DNA sequence: CAGCCCATGGACCCAGAACCACCCACCC
DNA sequence: GGTGGGTGGTTCTGGGTCCATGGGCTG
DNA sequence: CAGCCCATGGACCCAGAACCACCCACCC
DNA sequence: GGTGGGTGGTTCTGGGTCCATGGGCTG
């Protein structure tokens, strides 16, 4: 520190003052005891007159060298005479051989740092800051070997499944045996009990499979192999594992690993700070499951999180222990449990925190642990043990951790009696704060993957008694792991508590989290948000915001470190990271700024218990419902008929779009009919294979299949299912539209009966409007994923056996003729007024959230044939985009690159793209393929936007050469060329650009008066 | 004193575990640091290898010499590499031309205190109460005076 | 016949342990060694990349190029990388203009032929017998 | 109660692009 | 002698989807 | 036989001794 | 500005003892 440079300028003086003396022999002695004392805190010591060998040999002797705890040198110092020029000298003794790699240069009045033969700092010394610079960077200089243990942890990162094939082999090979196959049933057996109800014997291998691997790695990599032979669950599982890795089995297999773990030890050898051995550790830790079990890794959800995260959420749970209770972390009876510790970086970083005199204290009893999965729980021991090595002193056995599933420990841990008690004594102790990383897993990728979150009964209970009871949410997500643990913080923290964690920010606003806030503001008194942002599942101006990942860009999903506050009206506290920021730049404001020196905004909730998007009363919002809550659900008593539209419908869901979203007539039929087939064979399987899935993936069967094949339900082809559907924004795709394949049809065959039909619906957006709001009249069977939200409000409601009964309500008809003193105004008026509304710009800029919450209110604005006849011209150019006359676009081509057929069938790939310019700006020109660019479109046409993309872009989005998500169909039905679609694009194209434009013509007409 | 000889202890193993030579050369640094930081508080301060005169030589030099804020040397200390007999280094010494008005002769493990003409005390180095009382004496020498 | 090819493979994995890449520029060598041996052993060599000029004039540069005496060509080897779907780099190289005479298209896992334009075979290069007759036939396609 | 509607937000990854090193043909 | 061009490797950086699955309700 | 006599080669240290490295006090 | 003494490491290298302990006499 500066203060020790000013101890080191006293002693200079102090030489030539006492002493009198100039002499080099007498002159350094007061730099010597500065490296000295800097040095002692580094971790490093300065030993002097060290004789080093140099270049060509000669004994050379820097009058110091770092030396480290494997006696390796991180530099070195010469010291020469105050008088003497140094740069001179400098070349002189180099010349000798004198070494260049951190070397400080020093004569009692100038000291340079030559590293790497590269002068970087030549501070005059007598300095007050940047001699203390100086010392820092020396001290912290990266060894030549560092980043070597660098460069073998991202090999090893990839040469894992290699090594990880040799221990499968092994582990197959030894179930021949019937030592192994008896034992492997009694592990499953008590572990079917502890951690995983559904223990399989496949999950048993793969515990024996990471205690070996890590076996390895422990006992040379980090030199501990007692951690083994001490670790009570490693003691259950040798029992297991010495049944086959034995003598010759046991010197095979580590000699055939060899190959792989050979450079790791051997450059990790050469380290000796575990910190830097610990960026191992996480790689281990999330590597294996990513080339072994990936489907472990999506329910535990491992992850590593960012050391600044860690150390600002323990350093501002330390400044709120005080501020609301009246404690220290480092007290008594602070309690700190972690459920969720995987790595272990949440009580290594704790260690650190606290002072070296009550730490014995803390990490004997007050510091607690729990994991479920094995690696992460053997490595997170072996990772506190070590810092409290490095920390206090003598390594004395982390006794807190346990292997239970914290969200069940309410005979848990029954794997080992040591644990069992262990997470005993950890269930009777007053836990006062609860930090950590919960997973934030909530649903499985597609239905064929067959992984579900374990339905975690006691927790679940509370959840749907107290998060889902106020949550009137028609979906429910609030059984998200996260908000699982949520609730089990909340109930093991008993009064005077800080819960910490670290989560996905759904829950500061979400229609499903709605509830959540209204009971979480009651069980604390203070709530303190950092919306970190960094979510990556949005497009357009949002995924810009967002910006990068303070998960180093390897999550989607948005994050917000919380510390809800229980002293026992609440007050919420927020501070949203400022958007447009990359993601080193927001772990970098999480490190370099302090909890009480942030500027929280109390937010004040709303009635419907909202905090964040506060819709604006001042607005005159009020107006005419196009569809409410019960117009859907009127028991058809026309009088609480309240809005325009009644019955609306949403875009059809399917489930199955690669078996369902075709160009051509007969590919669907062809994807489909062998679909029809696969699932009549899954029917014939037997009913054990119908309940617990026990069949193929081969076709997509999703929860509806999945039932009526367990009902034995054959289906057949009815080729009268097949209809046109407008897929996306101006592109008429096909679609099986029948009950068998299609999930949800939502009340579509009652608007559009069966499929072909002849009603005109209005697609709308839905709420929260992630996307911009949107408005696309169609004719032709929709799609949820056509429009954000896509919500249909129809015009002629059809019924059973029935007819086009209206449907723009009767009081909407009365209120709207009253209103103009029309007396006349019929249901299309209605509609056609309502479209040029919605499309009017100023309407949906004053009300921004008062339309991505609710149903847009439609006002009666002054006059209503004006904007019948605009919303008229709007309507008829979007249902008829393949009749309007085109606009004149020019082809320019041009000849193959060489004559080779195999480089002319590259230039019939589908490179469709826009032209942008050197500033993002589209020329006005599409490359389609390499042989024919179109060009002409006006800049008006690229204007028109539905949605985040416009509308030319759309049809070349859903024209482009895309290799289907499933392999059944990426092999056996990819058939769609660009040399299909080609004039036709370029046909839609010219059509679609009149469009645009004519859109652009009518909703510039419209003013800026909003009523 | 007590806690200052217990914290010389701590870097004298310190130079071996982290350097892994016992060369007089790099060992020196422990008793250097804690002769200074002693005779500090007391007023005075260790300047190392001060190059003193001789009765009969060109010149001699010493590794310690105590000098007073008023530039006079009353102490000394020559440090011993643990190779050499200390006794007979002693003699080695005072004989080439070495001061004895007052000067540490210290090994590693034991340390003598010729003092002003004759040895007082010879103390071993892992006693801390030992080396404590002496190195007060090689502190509270005082010329007579005084 | 099958020990050379034997003898390649164990190259190749000593490659990807004593040095970890598992990048063509060096997994080549390793075949580089195979061909020219087989080729001295039935009258021929392989010189490596010699520049060859196409019909459209590309200088294309293919990783070898079996010469016979009189310094004409006979065959043309290419590898690439064991990170990508053979079949798709084949495309790209032929659409610079490489030969189509008699060239070996070879990823570490799969070794195709193409002969005057048709695929004549392709072969796991880790079955030594399999590679023993696709090798051989390249080695006899005569003019 | 049991099928049948209605939500609603979801722990990354991989193609280009820039660019770099090395050597070869080809202007110089 | 440079230099642009073939071959190959190494970092960045930009940029974004259909569909699972519990509640709410007819019936 | 016990208790005197007669052999007969022995699994290394080390004290200088150069000799150099650094560097301060003295001739240049 | 050299330039040797003077302290300290460093690595060669030349050179050389008293005395155990079985067997054969041996009284
Ligand atoms: C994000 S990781 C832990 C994060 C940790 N701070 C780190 O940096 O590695 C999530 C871990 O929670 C553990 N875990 C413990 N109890 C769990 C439970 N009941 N449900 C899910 N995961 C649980 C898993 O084994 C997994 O390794
Ligand atoms: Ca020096
Ligand atoms: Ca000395
Ligand atoms: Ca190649």
């Amino acid at each position: 520190s500066l203060q020790l440079v000013k101890k080191f300028q006293k002693r200079l003086e102090d030489i030539v003052a006492y002493g009198g003396t100039r002499n080099e022999s007498s002159v350094r002695a007061a730099f010597q005891q500065l490296l000295s004392d800097w040095a002692e805190g580094s971790g490093l010591r300065l030993i002097t007159e060290v004789t080093q060998k140099a270049v060509a040999g000669n004994n050379v002797r820097p009058d110091g060298t770092l030396k480290d705890s494997l006696q390796q040198s991180r530099g070195y110092w010469e010291s020469k005479d105050e008088a003497d020029t140094l740069d001179d000298e400098i070349q002189k003794k180099l010349a000798k051989g004198y070494p260049r790699d951190n070397i400080i240069f020093e004569d009692s009045r100038l000291a340079v740092l030559m590293q790497n033969g590269e002068e970087v700092q030549r501070v005059d010394m007598g300095d007050a800051g940047a001699l203390a610079g100086l010392l820092k960077l020396f001290f912290e200089f990266e060894p030549p070997q560092v980043l070597e243990f660098r460069k073998a942890v991202d090999h090893f990162k990839d040469e894992m499944p290699h090594l990880l094939k040799i221990l499968r082999e092994a582990a197959d090979a030894a179930e021949q045996k019937a030592d192994y196959r008896g034992e492997r049933d009694h592990f499953v057996e008590i572990a079917k009990e502890a951690i995983n109800p559904d223990f399989s014997p496949r999950d048993a291998r793969e515990m024996l499979i990471q205690h070996i691997l890590t076996g390895d790695l422990f006992t040379s990599v980090f030199d501990n192999a007692q951690y083994h032979e001490d670790n009570n669950i490693a003691q259950q599982l040798q029992q297991l594992a010495a049944t086959f890795y034995k003598g010759p089995v046991k010197r095979d297999i580590a000699e055939r690993t060899k190959r792989y773990y050979g450079a790791i030890q051997a450059a990790a050898a050469q380290i000796a700070d575990h910190h830097e051995k610990q960026r191992f550790l996480k790689a281990l830790y999330e590597n294996f499951y990513r080339a072994y079990n990936p489907a472990g890794a999506e329910r535990l959800g491992i992850f590593y999180t960012p050391g600044e995260i860690v150390r600002f959420m323990i350093e501002a749970t330390d400044t709120l222990l005080e501020k609301h209770f009246q404690k220290e972390l480092a007290d008594k009876g602070v309690e700190i449990l972690d459920p969720a510790t995987g790595t272990g970086t949440f009580i290594t970083e704790l260690i650190d925190f606290l002072p070296k005199a009550k730490l014995e204290q803390k990490y004997r009893e007050e510091l607690h642990c729990n994991e479920l999965a094995l690696l992460p729980y053997y490595i997170a021991n072996l990772n506190i043990e070590a810092t409290y090595a490095q920390k206090m002193g003598r390594y004395e056995e982390f006794r807190n951790i346990v292997l239970v599933d914290t969200l069940d420990n309410t005979l848990f841990g029954s794997v080992t009696a040591e644990n069992l008690e262990r997470a005993k004594r950890q269930n009777a102790r007053p836990v006062r704060v609860i930090i950590g990383n919960p997973p934030y897993r909530a649903n499985q990728a597609n239905e064929n993957d067959n992984n579900k979150n374990r339905e975690y009964k006691e927790i679940d209970r509370r959840i749907k008694a107290t998060y889902v009871a106020a949550s009137t949410a028609q979906k429910t997500k609030l059984y998200d792991m996260y908000s699982r643990f949520l609730r089990w913080a909340t109930d093991r923290l008993k009064e005077d508590g800080i819960v910490a964690f670290v989560s996905n920010s759904s829950f500061i606003d979400s229609r499903t989290f709605d509830g959540f806030r209204k009971e979480v503001v009651k069980d604390f008194d203070h709530i303190y948000i950092l919306d970190m942002k960094g979510n990556a599942n949005t497009s357009g101006e949002r995924r810009k915001r967002e910006g990068g990942n303070v998960f180093n860009d390897q999550i989607k999903v948005g994050v917000a470190v919380y510390f809800l506050v229980r002293s026992a009206d609440t007050k919420i506290w927020y501070h949203a990271v400022p958007d447009f920021w990359r993601a080193r730049e927001k772990l970098e404001w999480l490190k370099t700024t302090k909890f009480e020196d942030i500027e929280f905004d109390h937010i004040r909730p709303d009635a419907k218990h909202n905090w964040l998007g506060q819709v604006d009363e001042e607005n005159d919002w009020n107006e005419f419902l196009p569809v409410a809550d019960k117009d859907t659900k009127q028991a058809k008593g026309l009088g609480q008929e309240r809005a325009i539209f009644k019955l609306y419908s949403l875009g059809v869901v399917t489930n199955r779009d690669e078996w369902v979203y075709s160009r051509a007539e007969d590919e669907l039929a062809d994807k489909v009919r062998y679909f029809i087939g696969r699932y009549n064979e899954i029917i014939k399987l037997p009913l054990g294979d119908l309940m617990s899935r026990n069949w193929e993936g081969d076709i997509k069967m999703t929860r509806a299949t999945i039932a009526d094949a367990q009902s034995r339900k054959s289906y057949s082809l009815e080729k009268n299912s097949i209809v046109p559907s407008l897929y996306r924004p101006f592109d008429v795709l096909k679609m099986y539209f029948s009950k068998n394949l299609n999930e949800m049809q939502y009340q579509m065959p009652s608007i559009f009966p069966k499929g072909v039909g002849e009603n005109v619906v209005i697609a709308l957006s839905g709420s929260p409007a992630a996307k911009p709001f949107q408005v696309l009249a169609t004719d032709i069977l929709p799609s949820l994923d056509l429009l954000e939200k896509t919500q249909c409000l129809p015009f002629y409601r059809y019924t059973m056996n029935g007819e086009r009964l209206n449907n723009i309500t009767d009081y909407a008809l009365k209120a709207f003729q009253t209103h103009y003193a029309d007396t006349s105004i019929s249901r299309e008026d209605i509609f056609h007024y309502v479209y040029a509304v919605l499309h009017h710009p100023a309407y949906r800029e004053k009300y921004a959230l008062n339309l991505r919450q609710e149903f847009p209110r439609i006002p009666f604005y002054p006059e209503f044939g004006r904007w019948a006849a605009w919303g008229r011209e709007l309507m008829a150019l979007h249902i008829g985009f393949e009749s309007v006359a085109p606009y004149p676009l020019k082809r320019t081509d041009e000849p193959p690159k060489n004559d080779t057929p195999e480089a002319l069938a590259l230039a019939k790939k589908a490179r469709l793209k826009v032209q942008r310019d050197a500033a993002k700006q589209p020329t006005g020109a599409v490359e389609l393929d390499g042989l024919t660019t179109l060009a002409g479109i006006p800049a008006a046409a690229w204007a028109y936007k539905l949605g985040n993309r416009s509308a030319l872009e759309w049809v070349l989005e859903r024209h482009k050469e895309t290799t289907p998500k499933d392999a059944t169909i990426r092999e056996k039905f990819n058939t769609y060329r660009f040399a299909d679609h080609k004039e036709r694009v370029i046909d839609l194209l010219a059509r679609v650009t009149t469009v645009s434009v004519e859109t652009v013509r009518i909703v510039g007409e419209m003013p800026a008066e909003t009523m």
